[PDB]
């Protein structure tokens, strides 16, 4: 009961790998490559995580909301917006297939966007660089998911990173979005759209400018909705995250501190139900007296 989360390393070997990934209740880091941010100025908004890749695993994270900027032709630069968190996609990479390596039960759902213009060196698309470099890179061989199936179970991902494309049309086609049409995001909303070529409804709340007290009753909105929600062919995902404080505290530390318990209760009182995918500030980032988001939503997969 208390089990899954007692061991976040290997949470996920634990389930019936027949479970479809969509079926799964997963914590992600939302900015995942924030924690190398140290400057105190530049981190009061802009830094959303204190742990790196590795820990944010060990710690039980598995959705990964990896924000890049072309900074060569044959290079993804890790950014949160115009700032720049010194390293290059091929670190977080590196880090999934080590610790797939290890705990080969395990998937990790990566998430890909562009999340800034390209130095004015480089000459191709975000996507082509991505594509061309990264995915069909001869060294992340057996690294990403590469099947067909739109709607994949752990048993087809284990060991493996699956794409959730947020670059617009992709050449690429293995993973959530990966068709020429890619994932119709809308900004600052609560949405909902069908992604590979209709085989998936992606329901989405990433109300980012709210407010405090409208962002969380944004979060236990499509909470509810998930909570009754068993058809497989629905992926939620849910972002805890939110800019400027919800414009009730002076930093994203500070806001994370109130809403990822305030969540974590919420979850806790409604038992082992349906949650989707949460995307959080500060994942794995405890306090004492207070209930731990990415636990409770571990620990709210039923076995
Ligand atoms: O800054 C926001 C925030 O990071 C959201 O979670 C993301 O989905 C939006 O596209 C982005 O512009
Ligand atoms: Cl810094």
């Amino acid at each position: 009961s208390d089990s899954l989360s007692k061991s976040p390393e290997n949470w996920m070997s634990k389930l019936d790998d027949g479970k479809h990934l969509t079926e799964i209740n997963i914590p992600g880091s939302h900015d995942s490559g924030s924690f190398t941010l140290k400057d105190p100025v530049k981190s009061v908004w802009a830094k959303t995580q204190d742990k790196d890749y590795l820990t944010q695993m060990k710690s039980g994270v598995r959705f990964f909301d990896i924000r890049g900027r072309a900074s060569a032709d044959n290079m993804i630069s890790v950014h949160h917006g115009m700032v720049y968190l010194h390293h290059e996609l091929g670190k977080f990479l590196d880090d999934a297939k080590y610790y797939l390596s290890a705990y080969p039960n395990e998937t990790i759902v990566m998430s890909m966007k562009k999340d800034y213009d390209s130095d004015s060196k480089v000459t191709k698309t975000f996507e082509e660089i991505f594509r061309e470099y990264y995915y069909n890179n001869p060294q992340y061989q057996n690294l990403f998911y590469t099947g067909s199936n739109a709607n994949p179970t752990l048993k087809e991902t284990k060991g493996k990173i699956v794409l959730f494309n947020r670059m617009g049309g992709t050449y690429i086609k293995s993973g959530y979005g990966a068709d020429t049409s890619g994932i119709q995001w809308a900004d600052n909303a609560t949405f909902e759209t069908k992604i590979n070529n209709g085989s998936l409804n992606l329901k989405v709340q990433d109300e980012y400018k709210d407010y405090y007290d409208k962002k969380v009753e944004a979060v236990k909105n499509l909470l509810a909705k998930a909570k009754t929600d068993s058809n497989k062919d629905n992926v939620y995902v849910n972002f805890l995250s939110v800019a400027s404080g919800g414009s009730a505290f002076n930093s994203t530390y500070n806001y994370a501190s109130h809403i990822n318990p305030e969540i974590a209760k919420t979850i806790k009182a409604n038992g082992k139900a349906r949650t989707g995918w949460l995307i959080v500030d500060y994942a794995g980032y405890t306090w004492p007296g207070y209930d731990d988001i990415v636990s409770e939503i571990i620990d709210s997969n039923k076995l």
